[PDB]
């Protein structure tokens, strides 16, 4: 029988461009790494380099994205490099980045997993390990709330809640079923967004440097104001579901399980993983000797 094998790159993968929040420069290298080495983030900026695991308890600020700390060294933006990562399987690689923010590059997951899938994949001599939903698992605040469900495969539903003329019908609720939907054709291609009003108080603070029309969605009080409109007739619900699959990796592994999320953001999905890790009777580490009877697909390498 054919196993699920553990994953890593079958070559560097070089990538520049600018933090959507620091609006710094920086170089992103992304190289392969050995069997169970997971996602390491690599500050190469500094001396000496430090290494940050892409792991739960490394996660640090949760405001607007997912922040990675160690010490006072900081990795920001991590969750849409993480989503392209999950989407594609890859269980191993070293992320060196040449300053504290990964690139926004066009504010979506489609970059990376074109980067990635363009150096192509390498299949390693050891099972894939995946974290396999038993029990429910849920945490809330206020009207927020974010769910693990045991499912056979793996699954992600999300609902937004937006008293906006651009956010009404069906479009603020989606469910994407990785068994017959495709991470690359419906989720990859989904942009960051923000609100006008929120942009102009973070522009006033000096906050999110790096954004534009070109690396997100920007809408008024009415309209989209990028000229080109949408990917996706639910795009801002599908970016949702693309940053909750980025920040569900930080668990280390792929997950065999379903994902409900309700209004829930960055803090509410790590504040999620951190209830599951504690909870032990909730989960259980599972290996796939017969790809055959795997519940979870991954493409060809
Ligand atoms: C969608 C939301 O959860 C979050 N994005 C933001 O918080 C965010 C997105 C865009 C901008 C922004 C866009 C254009 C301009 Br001009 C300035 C800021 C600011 C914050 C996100 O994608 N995190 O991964
Ligand atoms: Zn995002």
């Amino acid at each position: 029988n054919a196993m699920i094998k553990q994953r890593t790159l079958k070559n560097i993968i070089r990538a520049t461009g600018v933090g959507l929040h620091s609006g710094e420069k920086v170089y992103l290298t992304l190289k392969p790494a050995p069997v169970d080495t997971g996602i390491v983030f690599s500050r190469t900026d500094l001396d000496p380099v430090v290494e940050i695991p892409a792991r739960a308890e490394n996660v640090g600020e949760t405001t607007m994205s997912t922040t990675l700390v160690k010490g006072d060294v900081k990795v920001d933006t991590v969750e849409h490099l993480l989503s392209a990562m999950a989407g594609l399987g890859i269980d191993n690689a070293y992320v060196e980045l040449s300053a504290s923010e990964v690139p926004i590059m066009d504010g979506s997951a489609g970059p990376f997993v074109f980067l990635i899938q363009s150096a192509g994949l390498q299949e390693q001599e050891a099972a894939k390990k995946f974290i396999r939903i038993k029990r429910e698992v849920s945490v809330e605040e206020g009207d927020k709330r974010a769910v693990f469900v045991p499912f056979d495969g793996f699954k992600v539903s999300f609902e937004i809640d937006f008293d906006h003329p651009v956010f009404r019908g069906r479009t603020q609720q989606a469910s994407v079923d990785f068994s017959s939907t495709s991470f690359v054709k419906e989720v990859s291609r989904a942009r960051t967004f923000g609100f006008m009003r929120d942009i102009e108080y973070l522009r006033s603070q000096n906050l999110a440097l790096g954004g534009s029309v070109e690396n997100a969605i920007v809408v008024d009080e009415n309209r989209v104001l990028n000229e080109d409109g949408l990917r996706y007739e639910d795009e801002f619900v599908k970016h949702k579901i693309l940053d909750a699959i980025g920040d569900l990796y930080l668990l280390g592994n792929s997950l065999i399980g379903e994902f409900r999320g309700f209004k829930s953001g960055h803090a509410l999905n790590n504040q999620l993983l951190r209830t599951l890790i504690a909870d032990k009777d909730a989960w259980e580490v599972v290996t796939f000797e017969d790809a055959r009877t795997a519940p979870i697909s991954y493409m060809r390498p």
